This record gives C-alpha cells, sequence and structure tokens, in this order.
C-alpha cells in the first residue's frame, strides 16, 4: 500500500530525522520505523510530516490508493 520514504525526501534537504521528529513532535526512532515498514503516521502527523518537512505527501508517504 503506502511507501514511507520521509527519509529520502528529508535526506534530500538532508534534513536530520531528530530535528523533523522534534518538529513533528514524535520519537524519531519510530519516525524511522515507519519507513522500515511501521505502521505509517496518523492523519494529522503525516500532514504534519509535509508540513513540517515541506513536500507532498505523496513523496514522503505514496498513499498508494489501492
Amino acid at each position: 500500500m503506502i511507501i514511507n520514504n520521509l527519509k529520502l525526501i528529508r535526506e534530500k534537504k538532508k534534513i536530520s530525522q531528530s530535528e523533523l521528529a522534534a518538529l513533528l513532535e514524535v520519537s524519531r526512532q519510530t519516525i524511522n520505523g515507519i519507513e522500515k515498514n511501521k505502521y505509517n503516521p496518523s492523519l494529522q502527523l503525516a500532514l504534519k510530516i509535509a508540513y513540517y518537512l515541506n513536500t507532498p505527501l505523496e513523496d514522503i508517504f505514496q498513499w498508494q490508493p489501492e
């Protein structure tokens, strides 16, 4: 389904997971865990990630509407 790949998006600007996680208000381990296939971020949080990260939601988490 949804492909979690913030790190690519974040690392695009060389954004730190730690700072980003601070931006998200969530633990870094969890955020980097999601790419690894851990349960994707919540409805608002994904929106926040796009907002905090400043990137389309699709790039960070391509919904892949199956």
